[PDB]
């Protein structure tokens, strides 16, 4: 049918696999495996449209991607509330993406991930300010909790519509 590939990508550690675990597995991973490269793939409904979302889980850290990224369609740029130097490196990010596919219209969201966390370091306004720049969304999410974690990749789904 309808086929939408989702590319998550970020720092080490931000909560990439834990997000995309959540969103197709519906359980929370508490322990910090590193990642190199997996795929998931689920069918679902959205806005009355039966669609398959096939999603690449990157590596953050620089131990453990450009080929990989080449065919994604959206791409989620996840940061962690509780870790400013994440935050700080969307851009090195960004301009891989922008790399990798050669535009510098590509569709994606900004999220801040671990928002159950107290110890705040990147206050939402600072967030909505980076985003607004790339002229794209920004939404805070938990893992751990679920919240806004359906929200933003399905508001990636309609971004890649609006392409
Ligand atoms: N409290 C809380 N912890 C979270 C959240 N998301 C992830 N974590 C925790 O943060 C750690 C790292 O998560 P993980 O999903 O492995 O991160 P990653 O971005 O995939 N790492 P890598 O880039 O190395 O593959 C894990 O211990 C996980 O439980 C969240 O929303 N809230
Ligand atoms: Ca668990
Ligand atoms: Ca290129
Ligand atoms: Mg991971």
């Amino acid at each position: 049918m309808t086929e939408y590939k989702l590319v998550v990508v970020g720092a080490g550690g931000v909560g990439k696999s834990a997000l995309t675990i959540q969103l197709i597995q519906n359980h929370f991973v508490d322990e910090y495996d590193p990642t190199i490269e997996d795929s998931y793939r689920k069918q679902v409904v959205i806005d009355g449209e039966t669609c398959l979302l096939d999603i690449l889980d990157t590596a953050g850290q620089e131990e453990y991607r450009d080929q990989y990224m080449r065919t994604g369609e959206g791409f989620l740029c996840v940061f962690a509330i509780n870790n400013t130097k994440s935050f700080e490196d969307i851009h090195q990010y960004r301009e891989q993406i922008k790399r990798v596919k050669d535009s510098d219209d590509v569709p994606m969201v900004l999220v801040g991930n671990k928002c159950d966390l107290a110890a705040r370091t990147v206050e939402s306004r600072q967030a909505q300010d980076l985003a607004r720049s790339y002229g794209i969304p920004y939404i805070e999410t938990s893992a751990k909790t679920r919240q806004g974690v359906e929200d933003a990749f399905y508001t990636l789904v309609r971004e890649i519509r609006q392409h």
